[PDB]
């Protein structure tokens, strides 16, 4: 099934892509579009180039100018659309580490990157933070101060999951500490958006800590 | 992780391959190798070409001759290795319907196929039956008379699963009836092997009926 885009706050839209795995069935994958007047910013690409094309069309058919994307780690469900955005001369961003992981794997790289543990896209609109390793070594989160939405990406687990998911690239014994670093930011979080699953409240962070500590102890 | 092969009965081996799905994690997929002396028959290929190569090496390193594979529906977890086996001149089989679905999807096709609802491979070694639509329109099962094992493939669900799984290609309202067609064969089933998850007893058939009927509603 094709990309879905739904409004979740003023100037903030959830975009969701779908993929099938034989045996299990459909899995969903989330990113955001954030609007600033008529400027649009993409937080994580859709899971495929085709779905990325649909997202770009969503924006441009509304008269929005897509200013940039940021991807929150190197995996395909965050970065599949980087190549397409590059081809359209739309600035693409990741952390330095994410960029160099992509380069090492021979994948398309973003045209821009940031070096610090903190950075902003859209001149303050979107605050990025690297809290430490968890789902992957490079996962970052995004804080949207106006809508009070924390985009946790795949570092956070929604309530519908009772496991950490794909952990081949994970640092399980570091994961709880990394969530605690997010909590220490003292963001006035009203909503947390996971990379997979339904939007929830700040208790998603507590749930993720539980899952990480349980897995660590095994 | 790589292919795993483990003995589940004299002359019957479970092969399991793994694929990662971002968001969910590790998923497993099962097939069988069935031996007649040193002649080996593969029920469903592994989930990738690479794991299929490992399965062939497993067999030949043991001095087995791989006679044929049979795939129990068109999906990639059943058929990923057909191309490789074709390239090695190892006969590959599906039902006629499964072959035609593969062709229509532009996927590699088997070199052999059977036309009726029943077919036997080896010398009475493996009995194939098409019970009707369920997981997919083309799903078949394989019955092993000697070991009394039913390979139900992805038409049956293991007890550790709470749902039917991927139903995009399914006929949910037909699924329970199709299981009942299997039951009507009155096979003296002592073990059921699912396409995904742990091997169990014949009660896997009842469990699958329960899931199908619940979903039908
Ligand atoms: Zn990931
Ligand atoms: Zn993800
Ligand atoms: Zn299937
Ligand atoms: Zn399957």
């Amino acid at each position: 099934k094709p990309l879905e885009v739904i409004k979740i706050e003023d100037g903030v839209y959830l975009h969701t892509s779908f993929k099938n795995i034989e045996g299990y069935g459909l899995v969903d994958s989330n990113g955001l579009v954030v609007l600033d007047n008529n400027q649009a910013y993409i937080i994580d690409t859709p899971w495929s180039e085709e779905d990325t094309k649909l997202l770009l069309s969503w924006a441009t058919d509304r008269g929005y100018q897509v200013m940039a994307s940021i991807s929150t780690h190197s995996h395909e469900d965050r970065t599949a659309g980087i190549k397409l955005l590059n081809s359209k001369s739309i600035p693409t961003y990741t952390s330095e580490l994410t960029k160099k992981l992509l380069a090492r794997e021979g994948k398309p790289v973003p045209t821009h990157y940031f070096k610090d543990d903190e950075f902003t896209l859209g001149n303050g609109l979107i605050e990025l933070y690297y809290p430490g390793a968890g789902h992957t070594e490079d996962n970052i989160v995004a804080w949207l101060p106006k809508s009070k939405i924390l985009f946790g990406g795949c570092l956070v687990r929604s309530h519908e999951w009772e496991g950490l998911g794909a952990v081949g690239d994970a640092s399980i014994s570091s994961w709880a500490d990394s969530i605690k670093n997010i909590v220490s930011k003292k963001y006035p979080i009203q909503m947390v958006v996971p990379g997979h699953g339904k939007v929830g409240s700040s208790d998603i962070l507590d749930h993720t800590i539980d899952l990480a500590e349980s897995a660590s102890n095994k």
